[PDB]
């Protein structure tokens, strides 16, 4: 189960069915629960804790130091929820001081080869990050997101539950919930009517969010006047909230 | 031949005559390895997989891996690679799918450069160029001597002609036809890759159709049936030409404007 | 102790006495290895090569290959990289060609973030930072305290300014001046980085002499020939203007507008 050629620091804790590959290192203060398979070639560097059932492959770099010149050495974390998958290559970093000291990842997530998540970065749960998405450090990626390939983000944004951006997007602003974005810089095209489908949304509700994203976008209403129109259909139906807070949050302004 | 000790070889890989293994690297079960390939130290072999002769494949590559796309994965899935490729540094080549052709398939004389990505159930030609970064994404058709520079993104299902040229992160979306130069996210057909003809020694007679046949499609307002109709003669005289009119009659999804 | 028992050393590599080698790392035939230098585990070192002191190299990275480009033949040729310099994850540095200087140079107090690629001939200077997945093709100059922001690419034969920018996702293809910002693909001219001089310690004078430099190259009409002229004055008043109007000077693919 853990290879003999791997190297497991003694303050390390493993679960019982827990499997580390070959040339692979679980580092001091690394937690691995049950079920989390370790591929070949893996560098595990702590403090960090991970879930269960769990699947990291060879050349991922899970729980490194940012080089970013603001952090010093303090005893950030990096937490892995459960049932993720990591792909070849990824590299994770972990929190800094001066923002929560902490890097989270939640549930049923997909990071596919060489995508890089930055310090402090919060990922909810059953996001796909594709190929080489990149984000530089405290982004915030809401459930069921799709970031394409080569999609880059730069800190601080926020990235809506059941968003998507196309391959190579270049996100500067904050993504509300549902939207879609393409290009350099990303640019909103539609809502996610797709991704809605794909989760068995009450027709009503497609229909709801449908008119939430023309009151924002589309009728040229401030970001206050458009919040105020959403205000009734956000407490109608828990679909349009999602939207509302979305935008609300945004006080670094939306992703138009 | 050199096998370093420090390798993994599961008893069920099959190895040819003059075959090296650098350290720390793993083939894998039903992987069959071709005369004269030379495996680098920490390399990731997974099979089902046939990889020909006179291969070279770099470090930190992973060839024959399972895409992540399907959660519950099918077998038999194979991965087939021939002769004289060179795979560069920390590639990822994932094998078929059971729904589709269930086989990736890369021919001879590629260079494949460092961390590239073919996706299950591309198809790479012979003598192509896929730049660092590239990035198939499924179901992709490479014809020969088509160049993808650096940080090329190819959407499934699309077809890039024969001796084609992507520029420097383009993002393809459409077919592109043999012989166009494209740019841009979204790629913009721009002009024909006249360098690449005069390299492969092409008569300037082949070379003056060509840029006549660009025209014609892109050009004049045709239909691509009209267009099509328009090249017929030039492509009965011109192999060359028949390569260009064969890649967009074959366009069924369209081709990059 | 020091070399960890799982690495390989050649015997003719040449390690300073405190120079520390993580598991499963290659040091090649010719490596010269600098006194404080932390090499990670899974690294490969390639040679001939010379690296300073003080130097720390992350797992995953392969420095000192050759380039797959198709005019090396496998000549005797160079990388050096000079002292406290960081280079992360998975960065691919490759050994010079003969029809350049058969060098590849790396200087001072650089940070070459995961998966960046520093192509063969390449000359990178003293403060630079070539954030994730930035990829030169070769033959490029980047001067002192340069940012190219992740996934920026930079076509062979380009000159990257002393404290340029390139924002994230930026496609070089022309040489970028000393000091000015670039953005996109292809990238644009936006202006210059007056938040770096401010913070570098440039002096109100010198930024001020800077924007008119600017107004002269970019928005007056100017060749660079009529514009080079018009810089000689101010060029002598300030060193920052000199080193902006040698950029110019030395730029052989032209300028990014
Ligand atoms: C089946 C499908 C419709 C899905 N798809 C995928 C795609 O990238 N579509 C797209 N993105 N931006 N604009 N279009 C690729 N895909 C992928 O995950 C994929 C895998 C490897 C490389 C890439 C690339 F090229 F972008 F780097 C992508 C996926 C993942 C989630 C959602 C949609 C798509 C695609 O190309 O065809
Ligand atoms: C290709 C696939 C069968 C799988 N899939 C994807 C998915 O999120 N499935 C899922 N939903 N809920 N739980 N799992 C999203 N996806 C996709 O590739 C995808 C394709 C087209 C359009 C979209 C959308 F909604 F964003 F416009 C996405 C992908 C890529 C890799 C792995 C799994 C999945 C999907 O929707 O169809
Ligand atoms: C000598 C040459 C004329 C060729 N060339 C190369 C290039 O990227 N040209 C180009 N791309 N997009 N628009 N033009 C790079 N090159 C390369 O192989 C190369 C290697 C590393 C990184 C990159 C980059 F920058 F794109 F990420 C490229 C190559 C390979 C085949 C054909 C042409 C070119 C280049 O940059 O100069
Ligand atoms: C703190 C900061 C203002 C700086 N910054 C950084 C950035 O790439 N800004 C930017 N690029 N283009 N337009 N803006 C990211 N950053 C980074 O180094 C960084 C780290 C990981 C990934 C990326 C990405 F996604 F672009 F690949 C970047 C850095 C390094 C030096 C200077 C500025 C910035 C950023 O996003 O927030």
């Amino acid at each position: 189960l853990i290879d003999p050629r791997a190297i497991i620091d003694p303050s390390a804790r493993l679960a019982a069915d827990v499997q580390v590959g070959p040339w692979s290192i679980v580092g001091a203060e690394v937690e691995i629960g049950e079920g989390t398979v370790i591929g070949p070639h893996v560098v595990l560097k702590g403090p960090t804790k991970i879930g269960k059932h769990n699947r990291i492959y060879q050349f991922s770099s899970v729980g490194e130091d940012t080089p970013d010149l603001k952090y010093k050495g303090e005893p950030t974390r990096l937490v892995i929820g459960d049932h993720n998958v990591i792909r070849e290559g990824v590299t994770i970093h972990r929190g800094t001081v001066q923002d929560r000291a902490e890097t989270t990842i939640g549930d049923h997530n997909l990071i596919m080869a060489y995508a890089h998540i930055g310090h402090d970065s919060v990922i909810g749960n059953h996001c796909i990050l594709v190929n080489n998405t990149a984000l530089a450090g405290h982004v915030h990626v809401d459930d069921w997101a799709i970031l394409s390939g080569y999609t880059l983000v730069h800190q601080y944004c926020r990235i809506g539950a059941h968003s998507f951006s196309g391959m190579g997007s270049a996100i500067g602003k904050d993504v509300p919930a549902y939207v879609t974005v393409f290009g350099n810089p990303a640019e909103a095209r539609s809502m996610n009517f797709e991704g809605m489908r794909r989760r068995g949304f009450s027709s009503e509700a497609i229909h709801a969010l449908r008119r939430a994203y023309k009151v924002v976008y589309r009728q040229g209403h401030t970001v206050e006047e458009a919040l105020a129109e959403l205000a009734e259909s956000a407490a109608q139906f828990p679909e349009v909230a999602v939207f509302r807070d979305s935008i609300q949050s945004a006080t670094r302004g939306i992703t138009r």
